[PDB]
């Protein structure tokens, strides 16, 4: 079918409100009320309960969206059976500290560090260097020690999976780094106060 | 009864989208779609057509939303049967020039100049002087000529630091100055190309 018309409404935010056992949707300044059903097009499912609302507010479920982080600009650290995803910029010192804190938790978690240029032009050069590196053995170390500018490039580098990393970040709305997703899907916008306890719930 | 639970949704904007004869509501990132009915609690009416959607996006109907502009930090000009509302900052020269254009149209319109201190600390000083003025007879001239600082203040006025008019304007979505609302509700963000013809429609 065709899309006949679009109008941007003066709405800057929306909250789900439960009263009388039914869930309505109120714009943030209390101007508009929407009575109806909400559908999550990323998971392709309707949201019928406040737990489900809380879930889209608080978490990201990469598998439900059919997204495999191992195909992206990623370097893994650890061997634990619980997966932690962290979007990071090569030039972000807060990211480096987080990666440092992560080193003490490698027995219980496997950290997937997805390297994106969130901080400008120089970050993109370094993120591409990591992407096109013939030897990725020390790419993780280079990431942590900030020596990414001096790594050997592959003979043939195919940027398809690098473009997808930037696309993935734009799609899910990454506005800053570090961006952390816990094994249960909970999201941290920034460095959590205590990574270890934060990973253990709730927050 | 009670509101048992509330959740802030990860939504920054909503578009009304018309397709296949139904209007749905879509989040800015295309993630959420809401099928249902929307209601404007300020004007107390449902919105069922795209014309009505376009209306809340493009127009402001003060009487319909229950706002009396005369209760705010306002100064009036003219005697015409059609009401024009203009949000202005005391230091905005373009606002002053628009008021100049308006003097030649006072038989046909009555102008409500709503003064908001949007442009800093000095703007806020001058707006308080108007608010706390004992005599508002010459308020219009001081506004046009930027001499509000020399208006006689009432004995003891304590308005707080946060101007209510700016708060009201910011809330209903007044963006920048000059901000013009025509008699039929149409808005201009900034000084219109030609005020006289713009007031007469689009």
């Amino acid at each position: 079918a065709k899309i006949e018309d679009i109008v941007e409404l003066p709405i800057k935010g929306v909250r789900a409100v439960q009263s009388d056992g039914q869930i309505m949707f109120l714009s943030e300044n209390g101007r508009f009320v929407i009575s109806g059903q909400i559908y999550d097009l990323w998971s392709k499912k309707p949201l019928n309960t406040m737990s489900q609302m809380r879930d889209v507010a608080e978490r990201i479920h990469f598998k439900s969206m059919g997204m495999d982080v191992d195909t992206l600009n990623t370097v893994s650290m650890g061997r634990g059976d619980k997966e932690v995803v962290v979007f990071v910029d090569p030039r972000c010192a807060v990211c480096h500290q987080l990666m440092g804190d992560a080193k003490s938790l490698v027995d219980d978690y496997t950290f997937k560090f997805i390297v994106i240029p969130a901080l400008g032009a120089e970050s993109n050069r370094l993120a591409k260097n990591l992407y096109c590196a013939k030897d990725k053995t020390h790419a993780l170390d280079a990431l942590m020690n900030n020596t990414l500018g001096s790594l050997p490039s592959k003979e043939t580098c195919d940027p398809g999976q690098y473009d997808q990393t930037l696309l993935t970040a734009h799609f899910i709305g990454i506005e800053g780094v570090p961006f952390v997703v816990a094994p249960d899907g909970r999201v941290s916008k920034g460095r959590p106060k205590n990574l270890k306890s934060w990973l253990e719930s709730a927050e």
